[PDB]
């Protein structure tokens, strides 16, 4: 039934840990799910379907990640910004098959936009409401500030999970990003 | 002779601004250059060769362009020095807007696109450090990050930033905030002690 669904899906990210989406099809993600290809086609409509339905699940555990911690300051931003390191580094074959897809599946481009959106305007309401108790200085605005960094973290993390040349290693993403935007936001 | 190979690289920047390389065929650029399929081939094995020489001409030109800053003396503030080495990357690359999206997307499929942009970060990467490691040297700058790693995140933020302001990404800072916006993250990473 659903624990059908739930087997494409898991066969999937465990596939991309080897191989791009590219060289895996349908035959392989309906034999590691235990299915043959029609019933695969059953329940998404291509392998394409299967990883925006992946990075959707990824995207919302780290969103409501967010939204659960939401609801000193080095600390906090350190806090916000390892819900990212510790989501996306959980799941760094989906992530960066992802990522990949955003120059060729609207949705996925779309799926990345939205919470790209949502994450930018949750940084740059805190940082406002720093500058509005008098713990931050109010220099650059605050949305554009935000956009930034979080261009940054998207591209720094996503660069470290994938073992780019260059990167920072994995071990020091954290504290790289954390003295950046600690600087850039209380900096005056 | 040499002038057929720079029409061909001509048209292809002129093709890149309303579609992308998929939507361009050899006969195109063949076409718009005045020759031939089959001289096209004798100057360039592929449509894929023709961008990866525009992206490399590009790349080269922001990074003759940084070197000639870097060997004046240039004489200035802290925050100007770095407005004008970030500015260098800004003008260049927002002078070549097709050029810049098609080879970033070419990163994915091609590996000498790959190794090429891998190179030059590097290079852009180890000189941002030696100059972080100078105002440092100086006592102008605190020693907060190891240098090569702050270098590393920051050119990596320029490089995503300044492309989704090029493109017109949502979400992106706009073109005309974009060089203020970077030049304030360099500056308070780099000087700030908190
Ligand atoms: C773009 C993704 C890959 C990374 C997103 C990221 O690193 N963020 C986005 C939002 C962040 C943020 N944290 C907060 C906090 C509120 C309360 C504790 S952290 N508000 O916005 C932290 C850094
Ligand atoms: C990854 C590319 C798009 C990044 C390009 C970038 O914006 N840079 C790379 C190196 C830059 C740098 N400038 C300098 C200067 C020396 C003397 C005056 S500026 N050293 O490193 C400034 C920012």
């Amino acid at each position: 039934g659903d624990d059908r669904e739930l087997a494409i899906l898991a066969t999937a990210e465990n596939l991309l840990e080897d191989r791009p989406l590219a060289d895996i099809s349908v035959d392989d993600l309906a034999k590691g799910a235990g299915i043959s290809r029609p019933t695969f086609y059953f329940y998404f409509p291509s392998k394409e379907a299967v990883l925006l339905t992946l990075l959707d699940r990824v995207v919302n555990q780290a969103d409501m990640a967010l939204q659960t911690l939401a609801e000193d300051r080095e600390n906090m931003w350190r806090t916000g910004i390892n819900v990212f390191f510790e989501t996306f580094g959980s799941h760094k074959a989906v992530t960066r098959a992802g990522q990949a897809a955003r120059a060729t599946s609207v949705e996925v481009a779309e799926l990345w936009s939205t919470f790209m959106q949502k994450w930018i305007a949750y940084t740059a309401a805190v940082i406002d409401a720093e500058r509005d108790r008098g713990a931050a200085p109010r220099t650059l605005p605050a949305h554009e500030l935000a956009t930034a960094l979080n261009l940054m973290n998207e591209r720094t993390l996503f660069a470290s999970f994938a073992g780019e040349q260059p990167s920072v290693p994995e071990a020091r993403v954290l504290d790289t990003l954390v003295h950046i935007w600690v600087t850039s936001i209380y900096g005056e």
